[PDB]
């Protein structure tokens, strides 16, 4: 079909090499490519871009972004980036992000926690509105008033907006919040991972199972679950579900996780894999368990979570639970990092979590097989400051790729921007002999293993200022050296790369103050020389 | 439907209200809209997005940027982003930019200095290549290596690779380099704005006109055109033009301006009015004429250009040749910050400037006329960096409406940051009276004066954390306040709509200023509000 990716392929999920004999890990570093960003930065002084929603299907991707205006205040959230696009390919092993169709809401009524779902070459958008002209201050429980909006592939959109009696709740909520992570579309129904307060209790048996906590009790649990903040109102989490092919306004359906599974209602993402026919369930952990809540759910009556236990990472959050916290404490905090699943059954995941205890800073990439961190790379800095973050990884030309877009703070005229980095996880499965044991392979064909291109190590001559110049191009450092000696011979780039280069790669720290000349008359000197327009 | 923008008009023509009594002036503070920004960002750390190159015809717009890598060098310029789309109406009074088609080059080649040039449903785009495999220590020309890209709005696209033999020069140059500011597409015919040292001198007298000089010599006008950095060699500017409709590739021709009427050869802006017949020109100041070089290119077989004198801002500066020299010195330094006309002959303009001195910081948001500056707003703070800047304007809906791309530093991850910002002009010429003298007015009808919209003032009721609370939303600020009942209907639960008490509660909240309505106990009918900050768990800030 039009306007759909065709070299994409889920990740293999069967990948899973266990056995002490085998070991994975990464062969080549990943590295930041360049792309034009397909999340558009903000155009008005004070007006932040924050909360980032990706969800990729089998036939298009889905991206939304919310614009809290007047300074970055979440009081002013009418204003949201929807866009439906394809994954393409240009000519080159590098996937190149397309985007077909955009919809900028801009009307003035305020949609909050809005999350996305992909679906087939459509996507699903769900926001809540909690704003309302009437008070009562007798107990009146507003209309959740809940948005479902609909962008396609041709430019067509939709939206609905819902009441609290339209929508059918298996038990009665007190405010019902999308989680901001991608909802799931499967077959021809729509599924979307919703968090909220109930009214009333249920089980009153919370989840209960201690990571890493010496000293712990069932009342310690069941008081977290319904924290100090909402009123003492259990924090539980539920499923969103209503059908595509259903005309004109579709009917929507709630079904509550039990709390006894759940720890703490918040944010969370839903994945699904054509390949698993499972869906991955991430749960951003804003309680006490720091420890990312990865789990398998399964669908159809009866529902059921199967939660693995990740000891790899964590998500900072404020005293007495932040990182390395592992008791069960009333508590409120964290950061939204998800976990994309590389394996079966979570065995290996990848993700972007901040690498601090307390404060959101520091974000770094991470490959974690539950026990430790496989491999990592810092995004930016130690010092930066981030948010929200998303990933998602994909194949393309049988190369694993992920795309990951983190919020950033500061930013240029706004507080928060969030960013996408694609980069390649050359994935390799190794024996104790050294050698790779295996080769990942898919639907497509083996996975090729390296680099998508060699890496570009040449040399050339430069016109800068009416005065030519030597340049040395490494993947460290670029540097210019003016040629200073010479009608009667005449030359070309020929061969001084590679004996440029061997002695540029070892007093590179040095950033090379010395230059090997040539036996002929030619001799070159290291200057640094820039344009006369922009001294920079 | 079709792929250009309808209900989009040119200005100038009407506004010629010149007459002493009556002045020109802005009604309407500009505001900046938000809209999602047609340059997009950059993903990787170590490259900068820079060099923002827009175009607007009456069809179609075009955009570029160049994307310099490995820690914001100029020597990693092979990443370029091309794009052609229009402006579209939904359903409101704001001009909605919409990217139809985008080229993202990526080759390995380097080029600088990118220009662009929109016309009819295409655009064209002319890099430059000063990358040579050979060499040579004797003195040489090197390929002009000239790139001129094609995108239409099908997606469509097209380039083609000149030579130093294939274009047509009239005088033997040294380097040649686009103007960054867009060229222009007039007819079946391309025009593109170049500058660069000619290997020979055609000595000519420079410009030599004093801005206000009390000491100035010819030998002095004469040493700017030949500065030392460059070798000597007379920086002078011309046109490159080239023909649609031809087979294969369009052949090239340069005209080179005569040093008389061009002070100094560098980067420029052409823009031509379909209501004028004229083609504006802008040039870039990186010698002496601080002073913003503003003139009116005539298509004449005879190349004619008459400056028009701006003495309302000026470009920062070294310190021999800052933005208060404007006496002639051997200088090159400066920054692109172009002036959009807003008369028949630049009687007006709308500029992006740097107001400081010497550094090229903090942008500022200007109308001018010939003498003074009628309005002004700067764009975030004064401490903030800046670069390039490039303003376009156009009608939409009656209304006039202003693009500014500037560059801002810092960005996020990268050290520049191209930026779009969107405002409105409410352009109104008036007398002593006080009343609107002149109305302007247009091909569609008179543009409409005043606010796009009357600005929100709204007050509604939200819950966070399971607890409702009011919402004064005003242009000023935004500030919540918890709700009591003071004894009302003799009962502690009531019901209350917003329009009971929202329009008083604004004129209350206007009238309190900064730092007082966040303490100030606001009391109303039978309800009290109390100014209490409170977010969400989820995130805080
Ligand atoms: C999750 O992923 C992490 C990634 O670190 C794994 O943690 C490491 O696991 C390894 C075992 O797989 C631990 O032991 C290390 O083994 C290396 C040798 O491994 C085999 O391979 C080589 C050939 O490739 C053979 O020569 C060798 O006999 C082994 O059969 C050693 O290299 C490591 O330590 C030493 O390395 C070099 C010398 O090569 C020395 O200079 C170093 O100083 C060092 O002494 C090491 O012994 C390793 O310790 C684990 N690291 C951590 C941080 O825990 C997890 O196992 C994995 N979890 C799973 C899969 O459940
Ligand atoms: C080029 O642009 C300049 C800026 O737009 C023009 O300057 C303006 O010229 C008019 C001509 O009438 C002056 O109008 C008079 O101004 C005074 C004062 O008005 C307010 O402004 C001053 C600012 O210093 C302030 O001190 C006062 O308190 C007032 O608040 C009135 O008394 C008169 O009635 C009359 O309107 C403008 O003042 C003047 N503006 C500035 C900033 O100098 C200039 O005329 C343009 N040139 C041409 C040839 O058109
Ligand atoms: C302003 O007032 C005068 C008073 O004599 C009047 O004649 C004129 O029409 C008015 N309007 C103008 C000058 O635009």
């Amino acid at each position: 079909t039009h306007s759909r990716y065709f070299e994409e392929v889920n990740l293999d999920s069967i990948s899973e090499c266990s056995g002490p004999d085998m070991h994975l890990g990464l062969g080549v570093n990943p590295e930041f490519i360049e792309f034009p960003s397909f999340a558009p930065g903000s155009t008005k002084p004070g007006s932040c871009v924050r909360l980032p929603s990706f969800s990729l299907s089998t036939t298009v991707f889905a991206y939304t972004h919310t614009i809290m205006g007047h300074g970055c205040s979440e009081l002013d959230v009418g204003d949201h980036y929807f866009s439906v696009g394809r994954i393409a390919d240009a000519g080159h092993e590098i996937p190149q992000f397309e985007t077909i169709s955009s919809w900028f809401i801009n009307d003035k009524i305020n949609r909050r926690s809005c999350t996305v779902a992909a679906g087939a070459m459509e996507a699903w958008m769900g926001c809540v509105i909690m704003t309302e002209t009437f008070y009562d201050d007798r107990n009146s429980l507003d209309t959740g008033k809940l948005t479902i909006s609909y962008l396609d592939v041709f430019g067509r959109k939709k939206e609905w907006i819902y009441t609290r009696s339209e929508i059918l709740y298996d038990y009665t909520y007190t405010s019902v919040y999308f989680s901001v992570g991608s909802g799931v579309v499967v077959g021809d129904t729509v599924y979307f991972l919703i968090w909220g307060s109930l009214s009333s209790p249920i089980e009153e048996t919370a989840y209960c199972f201690a990571p890493d906590c010496s000293n712990y009790n069932q009342r310690m649990c069941n008081e977290a679950q319904r924290p100090s903040k909402f009123g003492h109102r259990q924090m539980v989490n539920g499923i969103l579900k209503f059908k595509t092919t259903s005309t004109g306004k579709p009917l929507l359906s709630v079904g509550t996780l039990s709390p006894s599974v759940v720890p703490f209602g918040s944010e969370g993402r839903l994945m699904y894999s054509e390949i698993t026919k499972i869906i991955y369930l991430y749960l951003r952990s804003t309680s006490w368990h720091a420890l990312p809540l990865t789990g398998l759910f399964v669908l159809g009556p009866p529902t059921s979570i199967s939660w693995i236990v990740q000891r790899a990472v964590s998500r900072p959050g404020e005293f007495p639970c932040g990182a390395s916290n592992r008791c069960p404490k009333d508590c409120v905090t964290g950061v939204y990092t998800d976990l994309f699943p590389l394996g079966s059954r979570y065995e290996y995941a990848a993700t972007v979590y901040l690498n601090s205890e307390t404060y959101r800073v520091n974000p770094t990439l991470a490959l974690i097989n539950q026990t430790n961190i496989i491999a990592s790379k810092k995004v930016t800095t130690e010092s930066q400051r981030a948010g929200y973050t998303t990933t998602t990884c994909f194949v393309f030309k049988l190369r694993v790729w992920c795309i990951s877009v983190v919020e950033l703070a500061p930013s240029t005229m706004t507080a928060y921007e969030p960013i996408p980095f694609l980069y390649q996880l050359d994935l390799t499965c190794k024996g104790k002999n050294g050698s790779l044991a295996m080769r990942f392979a898919g639907k497509e064909g083996t996975y090729k293993s390296g680099r998508y291109k060699s890496p570009r190590n040449e040399c050339f001559f430069e016109k800068v200022s009416n005065k030519y110049y030597f340049i040395v191009s490494t993947p460290e450092g670029i540097q210019p050296y003016e040629i200073r000696d010479l009608p009667h011979i005449i030359m070309y780039i020929s061969d001084v790369c590679a004996p440029a280069l061997s002695a540029f790669k070892k007093l590179l720290p040095a950033m090379r103050p010395i230059t090997t000349l040539t036996i002929g008359n030619w001799q070159f000197r290291p200057v640094e020389v820039s344009g006369g327009l922009r001294v920079n």
